[PDB]
């Protein structure tokens, strides 16, 4: 199986006068490639996918591919849909515009089965001949991808290769690595990005690495390496972080840190996304003066 | 404020062919404003917003409102989105087409903050002059409009009159009206339409309507005119009924009664969601048979 793995970005997209910002997008992906990310998603729960336009969506999947271009680096493009004839589009449109791969969010709001669930993904799987990762994440979705489903998919389906789990739920890592050793699990979570490597994960798409790109990629290739003495300090030495980036709703918090440490011209939400509380706004840069954030 | 309030039906949206059956639609309609029902809702959750495409989505829209032309029926039209630009476009276009209102779902997936919640409702409700219906699902969307939000856009937004909530929680509906009884509070949960109607609940928005709209109308006037013995004789008959019609995740259930009862011609979904059980198909057609269904 081919698969996409080690430390990965969730990335945040910036907007300027309502637009994409489409120079910032670029320079916050090299900033990713020079501290050691191996893959970015582009449009994500964390890139807005939600508020953005079709056409918007397939614009950060082209920038993301032609920056990745002559690099190591990965692009792991967004393309999940609670429909999915659009799940479909977006994965033919990554796979026809040099994705190396597609990370597929369950489907949310409209809750399918887990008979559902299963034909949604096989026929994403079916649609392109990229590896495809599943994506749980339930408190935002509503449903959840069940082990066994997970399983029967990717025993079923050749370019399904794991999934990332957003559930606060170790159990569940365990019980899909004991009977299915060869998927590869991506943690989801920042928080217990150690405690998923340490089990047998492969790599994680993150969150705070759109901030501290290099010690989210520290952590994972320590963990990789077998080298849990300093996985688990850099896990630690993030949990302050990992948590406060998630006081408000994600990409609220680390859209708020980037720019309070200069790496995006404006805040800028669309909405329904917003601006932080004063109070939660004081807590970011708060947490933030602990850690040592890299430029471009 | 001006309100739609009453009786109203959460429309199945039928596919033939995988295309949006208007014959039968238009048909399924007519069947809603023979028993007695006040309000029509085309194109909520049950009516598979999430797989239409916009288009499709207005389409229905269209028909809800020629099928209602001339009678006393209301067309409420579902109008929500995730993004903001995207339900301001939908109320927008509900406006023009002739609808009496909107719903407006809150936002699923993206999680907004509280603030988010009244900017995005704030824009929509100022987009348009027609009422306009929160509608709260917690368990769909990931996020829920808190009592307090909903009051504020209420009291700050002249067309915000009331909110369709699915929450299961009794609590939240004396706290709502304890603290603001002008609000137009509407049963989204139909096993328990006649206590959120005791209470002082001015209507429901109902999936079981699709088959027995008789009954469920009868139950909103009987609540209406104060006759509680018989508006809960009718809720508490209903009870087995109103939990086998979810059974799955809604509609697949009520699309499942549906074609049981000869009123659409075939079991057709929108992947991700699909056909129940074998199991749960049998229990639908068990409990079905206990109720006297109207037909055209
Ligand atoms: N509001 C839509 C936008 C999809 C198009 C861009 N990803 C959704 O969240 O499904
Ligand atoms: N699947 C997308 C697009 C729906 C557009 C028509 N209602 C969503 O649920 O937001």
């Amino acid at each position: 199986k081919n698969i996409i793995i080690g430390a990965m970005t969730a990335l945040i997209t910036p907007f300027k006068n309502g637009k994409v910002d489409e120079q910032s997008y670029a320079r916050l992906i090299k900033r990713q490639i020079e501290n050691g990310i191996d893959a970015v998603v582009p449009v994500g729960t964390t890139g807005e996918s939600a508020t953005l336009t079709h056409e918007e969506h397939r614009t950060c999947i082209e920038i993301a591919v032609e920056t990745c271009k002559g690099t190591k680096v990965k692009v792991l493009a967004g393309a999940g849909s609670n429909a999915t004839h659009e799940a479909v589009g977006l994965a033919k449109f990554a796979k026809e515009h040099g994705a190396d791969g597609i990370l597929s969010v369950a489907p949310f709001y409209n809750k399918p089965t887990q008979q559902g669930l299963y034909e949604h993904y096989k026929a994403i799987a079916q649609s392109v001949d990229i590896p495809v990762l599943l994506y749980n994440v339930p408190g935002r979705t509503g449903c959840e991808i069940s082990t066994d489903t997970i399983i029967k998919l990717f025993r079923d389906c050749e370019n399904i290769y794991g999934v990332k789990e957003a559930s606060g739920n170790i159990d569940k890592c365990v019980d899909l690595l004991a009977h299915e050793p060869r998927m590869m699990l991506i943690s989801g979570e920042d928080a217990i990005n150690y405690p998923i490597l340490s089990n047998g994960g492969k790599g994680v798409i993150s969150v705070t690495s759109n901030l501290l790109p290099d010690m989210i990629s520290a952590l994972t290739h320590f963990a990789l390496d077998e080298n849990y003495k300093e996985a688990k300090k850099i896990n630690d030495e993030l949990y302050n972080i990992n948590k406060i980036l998630f006081c408000e709703s994600n990409p609220i918090p680390i859209k708020t840190a980037m720019y309070l440490a200069g790496l995006i011209e404006s805040l800028e939400f669309r909405l329904p996304l917003c601006s932080p509380s004063k109070e939660n706004f004081a807590k970011i840069e708060e947490v933030m003066k602990k850690y040592k954030i890299k430029g471009f």
